């Protein structure tokens, strides 16, 4: 077992939910995990902390080379420590504010990857509820790393369903949330690489809120008409006529959406990304 003392603790990389997770460098490997620390004293029913309760494990459980993964866990008196991957390049979105938008190659690559991931993540009864571009961090081989910060359900078999920008309708208007919740929100992150900017912008948060209830978008001139196609066929409001949702006849229909050709589905993770600039 690891102890706090084989590590040498460097700066704060996210923090919510009573979880702080830090980068850290293993002193006898020189390997680096984000390590996510929550103090003892914060356990206690009212809070609701995530990741102490067994509601979690499926999650815990995953190895999968698109989220990020529990390598390890150890506790002291006062906290408890889990060690997790460590995304050397940050936030994928974060190249837009210098190189702008996507190209074509580039969005087709990335967003396959996160198709992947949420088939998957879908294909074990789980649900993220707060996907965007935050939650999607690039490794040092520039393949994604989705992180929860406790958002994350696992559905029970008797419900498809559970209790700003990126957010569905249902989430709004009935206050649910079940996996087509998450292609919404991948219909908002397409949008978000190929445009530059997310497809529901307005004056506050209040007035956004509205435009997303009313499906008030419109696309750029330059959008790539097939990931057009795509993103509207995303971004509908009722949840059961998304593409990709269980009603729609699941992943199949989306992955096989020809904004997808030429993908390799079953080896992205093996694939060298497309440079995003040379
Ligand atoms: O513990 C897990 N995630 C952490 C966040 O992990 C971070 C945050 C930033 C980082 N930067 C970096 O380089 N590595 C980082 C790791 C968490 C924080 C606060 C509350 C609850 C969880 C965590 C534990 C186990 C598994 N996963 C992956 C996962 C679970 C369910 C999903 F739906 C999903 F999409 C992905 C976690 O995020």
């Amino acid at each position: 077992k690891k102890r706090p003392e084989d590590f040498k603790f460097g700066k704060i990389l996210g923090e919510g939910s009573f979880s702080t997770v830090v980068l850290a460098r293993e002193l006898a490997t020189s390997r680096e995990y984000a390590i996510k620390i929550l103090e003892k004293r914060h356990i206690i029913k009212e809070n609701k902390v995530p990741y102490v309760t067994r509601e979690r494990d499926v999650m815990s459980r995953l190895d999968h080379p698109f989220f990020v993964k529990l390598y390890f866990t150890f506790q002291d008196d006062e906290k408890l420590y889990f060690g997790l991957s460590y995304a050397k390049n940050g936030e994928l979105l974060k190249y837009i504010r210098k190189i702008g938008s996507f190209d074509e190659t580039c969005t087709r690559f990335y967003t396959a990857e996160i198709v992947s991931a949420l088939e998957y993540l879908h294909g074990k009864g789980i649900i993220h509820r707060d996907l965007k571009p935050e939650n999607i961090l690039l490794n040092e081989d520039m393949h994604i790393q989705i992180t929860d910060f406790g958002t994350a359900k696992v559905l029970s078999p008797e419900s498809k369903q559970a209790r700003a920008q990126y957010v569905s309708p249902e989430l709004l208007t009935e206050k649910s949330a079940c996996k087509s919740s998450d292609l919404w929100a991948l219909g908002c992150i397409i949008y978000q690489l190929v445009a530059g900017l997310p497809p529901f912008r307005a004056g506050n948060e209040y007035l956004i809120f509205q435009k997303i209830i009313k499906l008030e978008y419109d696309f750029p001139e330059k959008f790539f008409p097939k990931a057009r196609d795509l993103v509207e066929k995303l971004l509908v409001l009722d949840a059961t006529k998304r593409l990709g949702c269980e009603e729609m006849e699941g992943y199949g229909p989306l992955k096989a959406h020809p904004f997808f050709e030429s993908v390799t589905w079953e080896n992205l993770h093996q694939q060298t990304p497309p440079k995003l600039t040379a």
